[PDB]
């Protein structure tokens, strides 16, 4: 019997061509039911967004017989591989590609009935309109900002753009470049400085939705551009971050943060990384260098896709069935099917093992919805460092268990209101008077400041026969300042 | 029709300080305003109506 | 030789064919340039936003050897076809289906 | 229909050039495929059309 499987991985198939046989070797070594049996594999590394390049890699491997297909592709490039696995009744294991650890987006497919899930998405789902509805309520929000890069399909929580009208809060939304210097370029050059400081104080509540890499490049510089003086919150929740780049964000930060990733209990011991008499290669059962923090989500969803197959093929060895797919052209519509696919559909969709990622059940429409984090958190402080304390835990079962300035002042003449009180060498130094004392009452309990500007008109600016305002009013209107808070002659 | 079809207007209604507020539209508005009456209270209904 | 082109259309492909087949019909009645040959067509109808049926319904058309291709399908029926028409150098005048 | 009009115009311009080639019958499931080598000057005929 031709025991062959295919496995096509597009760009980047680098850890796909590195991590893959860390279980395949231990399949051929450490499995007793697949002892007196022979174990093969496949590794492809082809170019990205190329479905028909993968077609001649799929129509050639279909000639050799394939028992299970593990992929890592995207939405538009895999509806063909979706509909390939319907007629021959073949499993289709899948990872959604993302560039650098940015968020993900589900797909949309043919008008076929629910129940057929030959394609199965290994990755955990976007449960994140929910967690957004958590934090828009549990963390005192009315007016804030969110972001996104150039390189993500932005439609992930486009649903959450809709409850935003229903609550009544305000969100800001901008795209992030692929150059951080171009971001600070457009935020220091292309705009209005008064509109900038408005947007900056709006930016004190802001959200990036990004990869952990270019955001790590941005955020500590956004700190270093003094966008945080004392504290406010900025948020991102993800599934993967290394502990140094955690600390290189949030120990390079005193303010309120959000750094959330994905945790699972793993096993330290030999004969405890074992499901279906097969080894789980991990740090605690295969310790390597640079591998204390190798935290990609595709690890456990490949070693457990191995164990999910190792449960089912032992069951299929008990099923007493075999059929070899022959050499064929994929021009056919009424193709030769595989009869063992019905049992292979049922020993896998109803197949499950409980391991170091919890329990891996399956539904009938390409999803494993079960997922659980934990959350360690801290606020602004200096007496203990920014070391972490548990404040919440989310799961798909229960929800989030545990819960959560120099200003622009132009002024008027005539010292009997407010005077130039001090005039020193080089500087008319301190300007006192009535509304200065008012400014003192403003500045006193906050530490927030001012910048006094001269209008040598001292106009009490008047609506002219010009459809305009002489002196001071029309340039508050023309916005070279925005506040002229003084003794101001009351006219409607 | 998606939000990725009009991605940058988020970023420019941002820049002019223009107050963005979306709601996705489903099939029939006969199904819409009934669920607006059954689920919401009247404060979020008629304050946000104006 | 002869002209032979491909014509694959998403559901509903009825008024794609109301436009195409009657448009190709009136050509040979009146033209003096395409009278030495004739445009030969064969309609291959596929699923809704399934490029896999477009591959199976077009491999016979390249077994027929089509010179060009007429498509009215959605965005989820062109990624394998863009990865195919870059191989056969075929002018792929793709037009996106309006989703309802 | 405009894609029928442009390509039939490119048919007329190609016979106005008085050169012709036709695509061969092939099963492209094979790696052995012949690329259509006249894919540029006829593409110059079709891009500049109106």
């Amino acid at each position: 019997s031709i025991i062959h499987i295919g496995a096509i991985f597009e760009e980047n198939a680098a850890k796909d061509d590195r991590v893959f046989q860390l279980a395949v070797s231990d399949l051929s070594l450490n499995d007793d039911i697949l002892q007196s049996e022979k174990i093969t594999y496949s590794i492809k590394v082809i170019e990205a967004n190329n479905p028909f390049q993968a077609v001649q890699e799929a129509c050639d491997l279909m000639t050799q017989g394939i028992l299970a297909l593990v992929t890592s592709t995207g939405c538009a490039s895999a509806n063909a591989l979706q509909s390939l696995t319907d007629a021959m009744h073949i499993p289709h294991l899948f990872v959604q590609r993302n560039p650098g650890g940015s968020p993900r987006t589900a797909c949309h497919l043919n008008p076929s009935p629910d129940g057929e899930a030959y394609t199965l998405a290994s990755r955990p789902p976007v449960r994140l309109n929910d967690v957004m509805l958590r934090l828009v309520t549990e963390l005192r929000w009315q007016k804030f900002v969110m972001f996104y890069d150039s390189e993500y399909d932005i439609r992930g929580l486009q649903s959450f753009l809709d409850q935003a009208s229903r609550l009544g809060l305000d969100v800001s939304l901008q795209k992030v470049d692929k150059n951080i210097s171009h971001v600070f370029t457009s935020l220091f050059t292309t705009m209005k400085t008064e509109e900038l400081n408005r947007y900056r104080d709006t930016l004190r509540r802001a959200i990036l939705l990004l990869s952990p890499q270019g955001a790590h490049s941005f955020i500590n510089e956004a700190v270093e551009t003094n966008l945080a003086s004392k504290d406010s919150h900025w948020v991102f929740v993800n599934e993967e971050i290394s502990d140094p780049e955690i600390l290189d964000l949030v120990h390079s930060a005193l303010g309120r943060m959000t750094v959330v990733r994905q945790i699972f209990p793993s096993a330290k011991d030999n004969q405890k990384c074992m499901r279906n008499n097969h080894r789980i290669s991990s740090l605690l059962c295969d310790p390597q260098e640079g591998y204390l923090q190798m935290l990609q989500i595709s690890n456990l969803y490949l070693y457990d896709s191995v164990l999910m197959l190792a449960n089912a093929f032992h069951r299929k060895l008990e099923d007493r069935k075999w059929h070899s797919m022959a050499s064929l052209n994929c021009i056919r519509k009424s193709t030769k099917p595989w009869n063992g696919g019905r049992s292979m559909l049922d020993t896998i969709k109803k197949g499950h093992i409980t391991g170091l990622t919890g329990v891996m059940e399956f539904r009938e429409d390409s999803s494993n919805p079960y997922v659980q984090f934990e959350i360690l958190g801290t606020t602004y402080s200096e007496t203990f460092g920014k070391d972490m304390r548990k404040l919440a835990t989310w799961d798909s079962e229960k929800g989030l268990n545990g819960s959560l300035l120099t200003l622009k002042v132009v002024t008027v003449l005539e010292e009997p209101f407010v005077m130039v009180a001090e005039n020193i060498l080089g500087q008319p130094k301190r300007y006192k008077g009535f509304s200065i004392d008012v400014l003192d009452a403003l500045a006193k309990a906050l530490g927030f400041k001012y910048e006094i500007y001269q209008a040598p008109d001292g106009r009490y600016g008047h609506q002219l026969h010009n459809t305009s305002w002489n002196g001071m009013i029309g340039e508050l209107i023309s916005k070279r300042a925005d506040l002229a808070i003084s003794a101001i002659t009351i006219t409607p």
